[PDB]
């Protein structure tokens, strides 16, 4: 269930990270937006970038953090109030974080392995929630 994907993921970050941001963008590609270097580029262009390699695993390094400090997929309040009030999500609104989670619980519905998609899916509707409540309009 939801612990032990944390661990599954936490076990191949880098890759996980890099491959679910990308399915996030492809799904997604009007949110290059916000990744202005992104564009133009194939995936194997993007895992090439040390910035896109780094920046991705920073990314879900602290997401882990957030699942994992949650009880029932609910998150810390002050998770989302940390993820609202800094400054590199600035312009962001809760829809963006959907979309992320939209993507990632697709990625992890395609995967053969035992994820539990709908924990995933109710997580990103609660943290989606929490960032609201903490002040993403
Ligand atoms: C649970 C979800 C998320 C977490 C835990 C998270 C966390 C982070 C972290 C840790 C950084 C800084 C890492 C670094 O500077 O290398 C960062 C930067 C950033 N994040 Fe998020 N983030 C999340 C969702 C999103 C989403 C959904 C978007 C946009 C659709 C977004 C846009 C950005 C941008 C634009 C930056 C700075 C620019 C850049 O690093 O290229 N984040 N985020
Ligand atoms: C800013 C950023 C975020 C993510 N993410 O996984 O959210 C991946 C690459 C990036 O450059």
């Amino acid at each position: 269930g939801f612990k032990q994907d944390i661990a599954t993921l936490r076990g191949d970050l880098r890759t996980y990270a890099q491959d679910i941001f990308l399915a996030f963008l492809n799904k997604y590609p009007d949110e290059k937006r916000n990744f202005k270097n992104y564009v133009g580029k194939s995936d194997q262009e993007l895992k090439s970038m040390a910035k896109f390699g780094d920046h991705t695993e920073k990314v879900f390094n602290l997401m882990m953090e957030v699942a994992d400090r949650a009880t029932d997929c609910v998150p810390l309040a002050s998770d989302a109030s940390t993820l609202v009030q800094m400054k590199q999500h600035s312009g962001l609104t809760t829809g963006n974080f959907e979309k992320l989670f939209v993507a990632l619980v697709e990625y992890m519905r395609a995967s053969g392995q035992s994820f539990d998609s709908q924990s995933w899916d109710r997580f990103g509707k609660n943290l989606v929630s929490a960032l609201s409540s903490a002040g993403m309009k």
